């Protein structure tokens, strides 16, 4: 049993909510967050921007130390850095942003990397502002993560017709 509240079950391991991931990290207080990264951990917006205000930029400094040591992080990587306030650890996850013209066959690889962890609040990768088809990345999800995963869809529209397409 763990503390996630009000997800619909959509497979055996994979939940989905119409949550804001910063409230819900707020509340939960998971283990992992999950943030939609990039290869460079500049948090300006979306979820990255969103998690990084609610630190009070605390994410963006330990962010910056992180690069400046390690170089930036590969399409399809991540990191695992603090959580702040939100969550014990933040798994930064780089997904392919389309607005860039990335492989989005990368987006496996991106979630390839949730494995690793037996938890995790996330959003839906490259989604949104990254220019990613959503229902497509709900569908690699599904056939890619192993792993308990807690999905906070943000907009409403999305969550529906998330929902009411899913096979
Ligand atoms: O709603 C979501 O969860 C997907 C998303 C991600 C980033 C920006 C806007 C947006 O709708």
């Amino acid at each position: 049993v763990n503390s996630f509240s009000g997800y619909l079950k959509l497979t055996d391991n994979v939940y989905i909510k119409n949550a804001d991931i910063v409230e819900e990290a707020k509340k939960v207080k998971p283990t992992v967050v999950v943030n939609a990264a990039n290869v460079y951990l500049k948090h300006g917006g979306g979820v990255a921007g969103a998690l990084n205000k609610a630190t009070n930029n605390a994410m963006q400094v330990e962010s910056d130390d992180y690069i400046a040591t390690n170089g930036p992080l590969k399409v399809g990587g991540s990191c695992v850095l603090s959580g702040h306030n939100l969550a014990k650890h933040c798994l930064h996850v780089v997904g392919p942003n389309v607005n860039k013209g990335e492989d989005i066959q990368l987006l496996k690889s991106a979630y390839e990397n949730f494995n690793q962890h037996e938890v995790l609040l996330a959003p839906l990768l490259s989604a949104g502002i990254f220019g990613a088809d959503p229902i497509h990345s709900l569908r690699v999800c599904v056939d890619t993560v192993r792993t308990n995963v807690y999905l906070a869809v943000f907009d409403k529209n999305l969550y529906d017709k998330l929902v009411s397409s899913f096979l």
